[PDB]
Protein backbone atom coordinates (compact mmCIF):
# COMPACT_ATOMS: atom_id res chain seq x y z
CA UNK A 1 0.00 0.00 0.00
CA UNK A 2 1.02 3.53 -0.79
CA UNK A 3 -0.42 6.99 -1.25
CA UNK A 4 0.45 8.18 -4.72
CA UNK A 5 -1.73 9.70 -7.40
CA UNK A 6 -1.64 9.36 -11.20
CA UNK A 7 -1.28 12.82 -12.73
CA UNK A 8 -3.33 11.96 -15.87
CA UNK A 9 -6.50 10.46 -14.31
CA UNK A 10 -5.79 12.04 -10.85
CA UNK A 11 -6.94 8.85 -9.07
CA UNK A 12 -5.24 7.86 -5.85
CA UNK A 13 -3.51 4.55 -5.22
CA UNK A 14 -6.60 3.01 -3.62
CA UNK A 15 -8.73 3.70 -6.73
CA UNK A 16 -5.98 2.56 -9.13
CA UNK A 17 -5.32 -0.79 -7.47
CA UNK A 18 -9.07 -1.40 -6.75
CA UNK A 19 -9.54 -1.30 -10.55
CA UNK A 20 -6.77 -3.89 -11.28
CA UNK A 21 -4.29 -1.33 -12.63
CA UNK A 22 -0.59 -1.25 -11.85
CA UNK A 23 1.44 1.66 -10.63
CA UNK A 24 4.16 2.18 -13.25
CA UNK A 25 7.25 4.33 -13.67
CA UNK A 26 9.03 5.44 -16.80
CA UNK A 27 12.82 5.08 -16.74
CA UNK A 28 12.84 8.90 -16.49
CA UNK A 29 11.11 8.47 -13.12
CA UNK A 30 7.59 9.59 -13.97
CA UNK A 31 4.81 7.66 -12.28
CA UNK A 32 1.39 6.87 -13.68
CA UNK A 33 -1.24 4.18 -13.57
CA UNK A 34 -0.75 1.50 -16.23
CA UNK A 35 -3.94 2.33 -18.14
CA UNK A 36 -3.07 6.01 -18.60
CA UNK A 37 0.49 5.30 -19.69
CA UNK A 38 -0.51 2.52 -22.10
CA UNK A 39 -3.25 4.76 -23.51
CA UNK A 40 -0.74 7.61 -23.92
CA UNK A 41 1.56 5.18 -25.74
CA UNK A 42 -1.14 4.52 -28.38
CA UNK A 43 -0.73 8.14 -29.57
CA UNK A 44 2.84 9.09 -28.55
CA UNK A 45 6.18 7.36 -27.80
CA UNK A 46 7.16 10.03 -25.28
CA UNK A 47 6.77 10.43 -21.55
CA UNK A 48 3.53 12.29 -20.71
CA UNK A 49 5.49 14.41 -18.19
CA UNK A 50 8.91 15.14 -19.75
CA UNK A 51 8.53 13.97 -23.37
CA UNK A 52 11.69 11.80 -23.26
CA UNK A 53 11.15 8.72 -25.44
CA UNK A 54 9.85 5.72 -23.47
CA UNK A 55 8.93 3.13 -26.13
CA UNK A 56 10.73 -0.25 -26.28
CA UNK A 57 9.41 -0.82 -22.73
CA UNK A 58 11.37 2.00 -21.02
CA UNK A 59 8.77 1.81 -18.27
CA UNK A 60 7.84 -0.87 -15.74
CA UNK A 61 5.64 -1.59 -12.75
CA UNK A 62 6.59 -0.35 -9.30
CA UNK A 63 5.42 -2.62 -6.53
CA UNK A 64 4.24 -0.33 -3.76
CA UNK B 1 4.60 14.23 -2.06
CA UNK B 2 3.74 10.61 -1.47
CA UNK B 3 3.35 8.09 1.30
CA UNK B 4 5.75 5.24 0.65
CA UNK B 5 8.23 3.57 2.95
CA UNK B 6 11.68 2.11 2.28
CA UNK B 7 11.70 -1.54 3.33
CA UNK B 8 15.40 -1.51 4.40
CA UNK B 9 15.49 1.55 6.71
CA UNK B 10 11.66 1.55 7.20
CA UNK B 11 11.56 5.37 7.00
CA UNK B 12 8.54 7.02 5.42
CA UNK B 13 8.65 9.41 2.48
CA UNK B 14 8.70 12.49 4.71
CA UNK B 15 11.84 11.28 6.55
CA UNK B 16 13.56 10.16 3.32
CA UNK B 17 13.08 13.42 1.43
CA UNK B 18 13.78 15.57 4.57
CA UNK B 19 17.24 13.96 4.58
CA UNK B 20 17.99 14.77 0.88
CA UNK B 21 17.54 11.19 -0.33
CA UNK B 22 15.73 10.15 -3.49
CA UNK B 23 13.00 7.59 -3.84
CA UNK B 24 14.34 5.02 -6.32
CA UNK B 25 13.02 1.97 -8.14
CA UNK B 26 14.88 -0.97 -9.59
CA UNK B 27 13.83 -2.00 -13.10
CA UNK B 28 12.24 -5.03 -11.38
CA UNK B 29 9.92 -2.55 -9.64
CA UNK B 30 11.32 -2.60 -6.13
CA UNK B 31 11.33 0.73 -4.33
CA UNK B 32 13.87 1.97 -1.81
CA UNK B 33 15.51 5.16 -0.67
CA UNK B 34 18.67 5.99 -2.63
CA UNK B 35 21.02 5.59 0.35
CA UNK B 36 19.86 2.06 1.18
CA UNK B 37 20.02 0.88 -2.42
CA UNK B 38 23.44 2.44 -3.07
CA UNK B 39 24.71 0.95 0.20
CA UNK B 40 23.31 -2.47 -0.79
CA UNK B 41 25.11 -2.11 -4.13
CA UNK B 42 28.49 -1.79 -2.35
CA UNK B 43 28.13 -5.44 -1.23
CA UNK B 44 25.83 -7.03 -3.85
CA UNK B 45 24.79 -6.47 -7.49
CA UNK B 46 21.32 -7.88 -6.87
CA UNK B 47 17.98 -6.39 -5.91
CA UNK B 48 17.54 -6.39 -2.10
CA UNK B 49 13.97 -7.70 -2.60
CA UNK B 50 14.08 -10.21 -5.49
CA UNK B 51 17.81 -10.73 -6.10
CA UNK B 52 17.55 -10.03 -9.86
CA UNK B 53 20.74 -8.28 -11.01
CA UNK B 54 20.45 -4.48 -10.97
CA UNK B 55 24.00 -3.21 -11.63
CA UNK B 56 24.80 -1.16 -14.75
CA UNK B 57 22.24 1.37 -13.43
CA UNK B 58 19.15 -0.87 -13.70
CA UNK B 59 17.54 1.44 -11.16
CA UNK B 60 16.53 5.11 -11.24
CA UNK B 61 14.79 7.82 -9.26
CA UNK B 62 11.01 8.00 -9.14
CA UNK B 63 9.71 11.53 -8.80
CA UNK B 64 6.79 11.31 -6.40
O1 LIG C 1 -2.27 -3.31 -8.16
C1 LIG C 1 -0.85 -3.27 -8.09
C2 LIG C 1 -0.39 -3.31 -6.65
O2 LIG C 1 -0.79 -4.52 -6.03
C3 LIG C 1 0.30 -5.10 -5.34
C4 LIG C 1 -0.17 -5.53 -3.96
O3 LIG C 1 -0.64 -4.43 -3.22
O4 LIG C 1 0.83 -6.19 -6.09
C5 LIG C 1 -0.04 -7.28 -6.37
O5 LIG C 1 -0.80 -7.03 -7.55
C6 LIG C 1 -0.11 -6.90 -8.77
C7 LIG C 1 -1.14 -6.64 -9.87
O6 LIG C 1 -2.08 -7.70 -9.97
C8 LIG C 1 0.73 -8.14 -9.02
O7 LIG C 1 1.49 -7.94 -10.20
C9 LIG C 1 1.63 -8.44 -7.83
O8 LIG C 1 2.34 -9.64 -8.03
C10 LIG C 1 0.80 -8.53 -6.55
O9 LIG C 1 1.62 -8.72 -5.41
C11 LIG C 1 1.38 -4.02 -5.25
O10 LIG C 1 2.68 -4.55 -5.15
C12 LIG C 1 1.13 -3.26 -6.53
O11 LIG C 1 1.66 -1.95 -6.50
O1 LIG D 1 13.68 14.09 -2.48
C1 LIG D 1 13.19 13.58 -3.72
C2 LIG D 1 11.78 14.10 -3.97
O2 LIG D 1 11.79 15.51 -4.09
C3 LIG D 1 11.05 15.91 -5.23
C4 LIG D 1 10.13 17.05 -4.85
O3 LIG D 1 9.22 16.65 -3.85
O4 LIG D 1 11.95 16.29 -6.28
C5 LIG D 1 12.85 17.36 -6.03
O5 LIG D 1 14.03 16.90 -5.38
C6 LIG D 1 14.85 16.00 -6.08
C7 LIG D 1 16.05 15.66 -5.18
O6 LIG D 1 16.79 16.82 -4.83
C8 LIG D 1 15.27 16.60 -7.41
O7 LIG D 1 16.02 15.64 -8.13
C9 LIG D 1 14.05 17.06 -8.20
O8 LIG D 1 14.45 17.70 -9.39
C10 LIG D 1 13.20 18.00 -7.36
O9 LIG D 1 12.01 18.38 -8.04
C11 LIG D 1 10.27 14.68 -5.69
O10 LIG D 1 9.98 14.70 -7.07
C12 LIG D 1 11.21 13.57 -5.28
O11 LIG D 1 10.56 12.32 -5.16
ZN1 LIG E 1 -4.11 7.21 -14.48
ZN1 LIG F 1 9.51 11.37 -18.09
ZN1 LIG G 1 16.09 3.29 3.12
ZN1 LIG H 1 13.76 -6.59 -7.51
Amino acid sequence: GAMVSCPICMDGYSEIVQNGRLIVSTECGHVFCSQCLRDSLKNANTCPTCRKKINHKRYHPIYI
